[PDB]
């Protein structure tokens, strides 16, 4: 499912991070930018099958919310995977550098793509395992790419996948649940300094993440229930984007908001 690309059609330039044997660059293809995964010389058997496996399953997926392959090079050293280039980076750091410059229905609307992107995966029979903020892309018609740069993400992790390595699409819910808060927060830390023993202590405990502020009703009802111990319980991606889809339909439904719980309280006359 993936084109072979030339290397002298391949121009890189910025390091942007680092990979598991290799970096990642910003380049250019021939000039569309794109991003540049490499595997780089003395890389090992299993290195190999995981890059190459990596760029397989890529090459399969053909959604609007899931980041687009471009090609690979295989035949040739150093082997490289090549995306897309989403120009607004990570979710995490996008909305916490705009805090507070979104609508509440362009923020909705990041979640249903998420959350598309995410049935087709589940659909298609992946887990992703790592779903938060910090592995999703954005572009310049704000339309969210689920991605997976890499890594423990105790605070996105159903609890099932933390206690004995049940990671399934109903354990993706529960990361998405927290993707809707990072979002409703603009980038706010899940759980604030609670280290992850007291994060893992207070959800067994009942405990759940209060209402961001300014966060219509209908969207808190619905990460709440991503968060249900019972993993059964929990929605479907299917039912996630069909509730999302309806609420952007009507958007006067938005509008009704959870009650916000001051943590601070100032007295004035
Ligand atoms: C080049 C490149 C290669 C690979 C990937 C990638 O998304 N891989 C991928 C692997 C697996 C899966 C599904 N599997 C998940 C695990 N499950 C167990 C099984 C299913 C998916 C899925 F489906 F979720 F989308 C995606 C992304 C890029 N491109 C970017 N990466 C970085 C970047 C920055 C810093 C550090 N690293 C990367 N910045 C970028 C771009 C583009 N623009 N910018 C600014």
């Amino acid at each position: 499912f993936t084109t072979e690309i030339h290397p002298s059609c391949v121009t890189r330039q910025k390091v942007i991070g680092a990979g598991e044997f290799g970096e990642v660059y910003k380049g250019m293809l021939k000039e569309v930018p794109v991003a540049i995964k490499t595997l780089k010389a003395g890389y090992t058997e299993k290195q190999r099958v995981d890059f190459l496996g990596e760029a397989g399953i890529m090459g399969q997926f053909s959604h609007h919310n899931i980041i687009r392959l471009e090609g690979v090079i295989s035949k040739y050293k150093p082997m490289m995977i090549i995306t897309e280039y989403m120009e607004n980076g990570a979710l995490d750091k996008f909305l916490r550098e705009k805090d507070g410059e979104f609508s509440v229905l362009q923020l909705v609307g990041m979640l249903r793509g998420i959350a598309a992107g995410m049935k087709y995966l589940a659909n298609m029979n992946y887990v992703h395992r790592d779903l938060a903020a910090r592995n999703i892309l954005v572009n310049s018609n704000l339309v969210c790419k689920v991605s997976d740069f890499g890594l423990i993400p105790i605070r996105w992790t159903a609890p099932e996948a933390i206690s004995y390595r049940k990671f399934t699409s109903a354990s993706d819910v529960w990361s998405f649940g927290i993707v809707m808060w990072e979002v409703m927060t603009y980038g706010e830390r899940p759980y604030w300094e609670l280290s992850n023993h007291e994060v893992m202590k207070a959800i067994n405990d009942g405990f759940r993440l209060p209402t961001p502020m300014d966060c219509p009703s209908a969207i808190y009802q619905l990460m709440m229930q991503c968060w249900q111990q019972e993993r059964a319980r929990r929605p479907k991606f299917a039912d996630i984007v069909s509730i999302l889809d309806k609420l952007i339909r009507a958007p006067d439904s938005l509008k009704t908001l959870a009650d916000f719980d001051p943590r601070v309280s100032i007295r004035l006359p």
